[PDB]
């Protein structure tokens, strides 16, 4: 069966959602993720107090701030997503270098990979996408697999008017989820959350994570989360 799924929210009024969060009642077991840039997470941090939720920090990658957040009670972080790979430049290396640094720092590491609209239509999605993940495992042992939670964002289908599919989604999935069943074990492949990182909402959500290989959705940080949320079963 599936592992435990994960809804997580990346930010990039914050109030009015915090407490939207607080009051909903979570039925299930999914573990709920608000990721926010360094300036909100004192806010958040002291306003988000669902159980069921954890906050997350983005994008640090020096061992000393990374010991600054874990010591400030933030145990979770999203890196590579993909914003930092296409604009701020960061290479399959460096991100996978911020993931080892992040899970020997004691981290719950999301590590997003994805390509986009050039490279998918190039047909080159899998070596693409398996060569990002690859990076991320080279700095990995296999044990650290424990800590890691893989989002696949379809660049190619964000901001370009491209629109995918729950099968084009699983596709990707699957053949993340392969790789990983064939290069780190299939012990590994098994327990891992694939996340998908695409557009979703209440309309769709809950038909995605009915595929094989989605265990929930790293979305943006909006009202409608409640319902990708309530979509993780």
């Amino acid at each position: 069966s599936k592992p435990q799924p994960i809804a997580a929210a990346n930010w990039k009024s914050l109030s009015e959602l915090i407490d939207l969060f607080n009051s909903t009642s979570i039925n299930h077991d999914v573990q709920c993720v608000v990721a926010s840039t360094f300036v909100h997470l004192a806010m958040t941090k002291e306003r988000l107090s669902h159980p069921k939720f954890v906050i997350a920090a983005q994008n640090a990658g020096n061992a000393d701030a990374l010991a600054s957040l874990k010591d400030f009670g933030v145990n979770w972080i999203v890196l590579g997503h993909s914003e930092r790979r296409w604009y701020y430049g960061e290479t399959n290396e460096i991100v996978a270098d911020k993931v080892a640094a992040a899970v020997a720092s004691g981290f719950m590491v999301i590590a997003c990979i994805g390509e986009t609209l050039q490279e998918r239509e190039s047909g080159r999605t899998a070596v693409v996408v398996l060569t990002q993940i690859a990076a991320i495992a080279k700095k990995l042992k296999k044990a650290d697999w424990a800590k890691v939670v893989i989002a696949y964002e379809p660049v190619w289908a964000i901001g370009t008017g491209k629109v995918a599919t729950p099968q084009q989604a699983q596709e990707a999935h699957a053949l993340i989820r392969s790789w990983v069943s064939s290069k780190i074990g299939a012990d590994v492949a098994g327990e891992l959350r694939i996340l998908y990182g695409g557009s979703v909402n209440g309309k769709n959500a809950r038909t995605l994570y009915q595929q094989r290989d989605v265990n929930g959705f790293l979305a943006g940080l909006k009202p409608e989360f409640v319902d990708i949320i309530k979509a993780t079963q």
